[PDB]
RNA sequence: CACUGAC
RNA sequence: GUCAGUG
């Protein structure tokens, strides 16, 4: 289980990935409202950003909001500040990446 | 440098 | 070998 559940957001401009509070959590129809919280992490030459649920992936040890370079925090209103052990990360041998989809009305920064 | 996946 | 993810 070595990979994001989702395809990358690709940075085509000089602006880093960032989202307004409440936005940025990729849609997962097998997930519940408690689960809608995690971080994007930086991996053509275009930098790629990958989403990982809180308490999972490279920065599984980071609590929400903890500042680190190349790490962006997102949460949908009503999400619980708990590790998403039951979702975890993706085995690429067993599972294809979910196409990263954000809902109507989501602000994407320039170059995404 | 190493491990894994796809081709 | 190539591309990609991770350490």
């Amino acid at each position: 289980n070595t990979a994001s559940w989702f395809t990358a957001l690709t940075q085509h401009g000089k602006e880093d990935l960032k989202f307004p509070r409440g936005q940025g959590v990729p849609i997962n129809t097998n997930s519940s409202p408690d689960d809608q919280i995690g971080y994007y992490r930086r991996a053509d030459l275009s930098p790629r950003w990958y989403f990982y649920y809180l308490g999972t992936g490279p920065e599984a040890g980071l609590p929400y909001g903890a500042n680190k370079d190349g790490i962006i925090w997102v949460a949908t209103e009503g999400a619980l500040n708990t590790p998403k052990d039951h979702i975890g990360t993706r085995n690429p041998a067993n599972n294809a990446a979910i196409v990263l989809q954000l809902p109507q009305g989501t602000t994407l920064p320039k170059g995404f």
